[PDB]
This record gives C-alpha cells, sequence and structure tokens, in this order.
C-alpha cells in the first residue's frame, strides 16, 4: 500500500548511498539495510539510489545497477525491485526537471535490471498500453530499444 517514514528514510539512506558511490562496497550498503530492517520501504532503496545516481557521474549509475543486482536476493526480493521501478516511473516527471535525460537513463536502468534477471522480461510489456505519462513511456521505449540490441 503506502510506505512509512519516507522523509526520514531519504535523510537516513542518502549519505549511505553517496558514500557507496565512493567506496564501491555493496556489502556495506547491505549491512546498513540489515540493521534498518525496512518494511515495504525496502522498495524505496533502488528508487533513491537511482535518483541520486541520475544527478551524479555515469560511473555512479553503473555502480547503482551493480548494487541493485547484489542487493536483490540478499536484503530484498524481485518483488521489491519491481515495486521500486514502478515508483521510479511515477517519479520520472519530477526527476526530469533536474535531469532532462532522466527518462533515457531510467531506460538503461530497466534494461540492465532485466539483463541481470532482477526484473521480469515481461515487466515492460505489461506497461505497453497502460501508461499515460509520456515520460514513463519514453523510459519504457528506451529500455525496449536497449534490450533489442542486447
Ligand atoms: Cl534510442
Ligand atoms: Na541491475
Amino acid at each position: 500500500g503506502l510506505p512509512l517514514d519516507e522523509r526520514a528514510f531519504e535523510k537516513t539512506l542518502t549519505p549511505i548511498i553517496q558514500e557507496y558511490f565512493e567506496h564501491g562496497d555493496t556489502n556495506e550498503v547491505a549491512e546498513m539495510l540489515r540493521d534498518l530492517n525496512l518494511g515495504e520501504m525496502k522498495s524505496g532503496v533502488p528508487v533513491l539510489a537511482v535518483s541520486l545516481a541520475l544527478e551524479g557521474k555515469a560511473s555512479h549509475r553503473e555502480m547503482t545497477s551493480k548494487l541493485l543486482s547484489d542487493l536483490c536476493g540478499t536484503v530484498m526480493s524481485t518483488t521489491d525491485v519491481e515495486k521500486s521501478f514502478d515508483k521510479l516511473l511515477k517519479d520520472l516527471p519530477e526527476l526530469a526537471l533536474d535531469t532532462p535525460r532522466a527518462p533515457q537513463l531510467v531506460g538503461q536502468f530497466i534494461a540492465r535490471a532485466v539483463g541481470d534477471g532482477i526484473l521480469c522480461n515481461t515487466y515492460i510489456d505489461s506497461y505497453k498500453g497502460t501508461v499515460d505519462c509520456v515520460q514513463a513511456r519514453a523510459a519504457l521505449d528506451k529500455a525496449t530499444v536497449l534490450l533489442s540490441m542486447s
């Protein structure tokens, strides 16, 4: 349904993710998440990580895809991951204000998640003809293109 402690959540996880962009140890992030024992807010981690990476270096975005692959199956499930991308698609209109190419970059995050097997290959299809948001559509379309040339 609805997540709890969202505002505090962002305040607590942001420094942890930013630090990860520098040390590159996904196990450090995993330990912090085990300490927090997050409820449904588990799905909020990928969204925040992606959101911060969008405004960072291209290397941070690659490190983020790696983090998602590592965390899935350890501190969160594919179900949490799918919920995270659903949230990401919804936040796209706001994210694009700071990063115009956010849709395309989210497209790569989606393609990579499907490649790493943490996001079902039918995820994109399910949204085919169910999305009104042109930004979400652009992200899904970019993901489709990237997966065709995989
Ligand atoms: Cl393209
Ligand atoms: Na990934």
